[PDB]
């Protein structure tokens, strides 16, 4: 596999936006033998930029960059920041313009990643055309896609791309579904199911991703088909993590005992910590993104600012209360340990 | 581990209610090296114990007999039985009365169980008085019991029973809950991820379930600290078992493309095909069981003798479309095989 060839651990640490997934978390997993991987959603291209250059200044093994799909323009929206004018007034701050951007600086990031390319390049919310997956190919970038479905691994397939990763609803953050509608509420499915699916969907390399928080797990999804295993909630809580304290404490805080995927925050459905935020907007949240994660966006950052977890959007998978406090590079450490130690018990 | 020590192979073929699960699949399963099972569900402690004869006349290899615990009593019921009037009239027969038994004959069938005694024991909708794991110890029976929850599989341990079957969001039939309520709505665990909290939850044997349809995810589980896998949907299409040709013919039918929990048909969660009645009556379909399923079972029998797919309870995981048409005992030999396959591959 070209990918798995490119660093020695089938474990891929997720890209993870809003300044969670770091230079420095990317860098400790790569030193350790993982692939670690930039965000580049929601970041100008000169952001993201920066951020490459930093990561290569602190490890020479290979990376990735994840970016997001344009999305296109859709009264929801009004209703729904309507019900928000309680928050807007608690947080002391006005809500976000709802048409602030939906292409996300796309155009000018490739334009980045094409002139100066990196090892790997991810996509979300969709589909690349397939000019864009074979102009980095000829740079020498390997292409991962998202999917939910078999189907839409099919599109990523289809489309030349490198590898598909199989997302399961067990995920932490948003759902990587091609399109949204409300249609795909209560329609997810569980990791082991969707790799299986997907493994004979298509014949590429498939990256296993969602409530991965053990290195038996990671033995489970190899053993299902995927080449590697990505994290994202598990990388999350470690020392190079730049998620929020109160993110990071309430994922093991019994008090956020579960998760619910829900548009309350982005307008996409994505799995947090319920929170009195979810219970609240969730069972009213309209399916517009990006328009209301702009809108809220405002409201988290205050929340955020007061450490008031009730106000955060707290991504996080099904496997959170697994998650460990630790340098990355020692979480890969013991998830290299488990898995070996959950190979040798299949034999 | 006492259980698996039982049989040769870590499969398990669920136990299906509703003449699914017949004494012909047990015995295909037990003599092919997998533990059949056998479903009490719904019949009386005769009718169980006509076919636990029966099956031990098929095969001298250990099986087991799975029954429901009884459902304590409960607006709701008048307001869906009323929009059910239209299904009454085309279906031409008259509604089921909802106050038809919550025991299921649990004391008789106990009588039954331990006047002569059976391998295997499982419990589904809750957890038996610890008395009862005891009595049926001491009497030689091994017994398991269903939690779709780390909180549940605790209850399972703390009764005494001999292993908990960790059953994920994605499998077909009935969830195993402890107790329906709204708030499961949309709480369900995936597999992999349930699997791994159950482990680090208690110290008994795990049977994963929900979604397995390959020998590679057989291996995937067992990777994940499952001592056994437990199938129904992969069982439920074998020429043993006695699921309707409809109910059998829809699991591969392009137009019964995804599935959905609903207590459409008997209140309480259940993953089914989304067909019509689903569609129609889901939204509506209030949490009162087994009051819903007495009262929708005059209007299953009547579309199941019509050969009508849209007006049965279609229950299937979902890996469905993966569902192999064989002899079951042919199917163990592939999913053995296939396990094999992946566990030479994880060396
Ligand atoms: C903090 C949070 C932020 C995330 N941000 C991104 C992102 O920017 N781009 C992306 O492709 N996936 C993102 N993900 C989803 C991950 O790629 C992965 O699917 C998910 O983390 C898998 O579940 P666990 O979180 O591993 O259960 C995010 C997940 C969380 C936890
Ligand atoms: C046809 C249908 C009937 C079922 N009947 C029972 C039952 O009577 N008792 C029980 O404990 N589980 C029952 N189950 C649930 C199974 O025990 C098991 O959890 C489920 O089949 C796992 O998913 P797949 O179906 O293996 O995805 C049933 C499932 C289906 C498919």
């Amino acid at each position: 596999s070209a990918l798995t060839d490119l660093f020695p651990l089938p474990i891929v640490q997720a890209p993870m936006a809003g300044g969670v997934s770091v230079p420095q978390l990317a860098a400790a997993v790569c030193e350790a033998g993982g692939l670690g991987f930039l965000a580049a959603g929601y970041k100008t291209a000169d952001g993201m930029y920066q951020e490459i250059k930093r990561l290569r200044g602190l490890t020479g093994r290979p990376f990735g960059v994840n970016v997001f799909m344009p999305q296109p323009e859709l009264g929801a929206v009004e209703v729904y920041a309507h019900q928000l004018a309680g928050e807007a007034a608690w947080y002391e701050t006005e809500l976000g313009d709802p048409d602030g951007g939906r292409d996300d600086g796309y155009d000018a990031k490739l334009a980045v990643l094409l002139d100066d390319p990196v090892p790997v390049v991810s996509f979300h919310f969709g589909v690349p055309d397939r000019e864009v997956i074979a102009r980095l190919r000829r740079a020498g970038t390997l292409t991962l896609v998202t999917a939910t479905t078999p189907e839409e691994a099919r599109a990523v397939e289809a489309a030349g791309a490198d590898a598909v990763i199989a997302q399961g609803v067990e995920a932490g953050g948003h759902q990587g579904t091609h399109r949204d509608s409300s249609e795909d509420d209560g329609a997810g499915i569980g990791l082991l199911s969707l790799l299986a699916q997907v493994r004979e969907a298509v014949d590429i390399p498939v990256v296993a991703a969602g409530g991965i928080m053990r290195g038996g797990q990671i033995a489970a999804v190899l053993a299902a088909g995927a080449d590697a295993a990505q994290l994202g909630t598990a990388f999350l809580a470690t020392d190079e993590s730049g998620a929020p304290g109160p993110h990071k404490r309430a994922l093991t805080d019994p008090l956020f005992a579960r998760t619910r995927l829900t548009r309350a925050f982005t307008g996409r459905p994505a799995r947090s910590l319920v929170n009195r935020f979810l219970r609240e907007h969730g069972p009213y949240a309209p399916a517009a993104y990006p328009d209301v994660h702009h809108l809220t966006s405002p409201l988290r950052k205050a929340a955020a600012k007061a450490g008031d977890a009730q106000g955060m959007a707290l991504w996080a998978g099904q496997g959170h209360r697994m998650a460990r406090e630790l340098p990355a590079g020692r979480l890969v450490e013991v998830l290299a340990a488990e898995l070996a130690e959950a190979r040798t018990a299949l034999s």
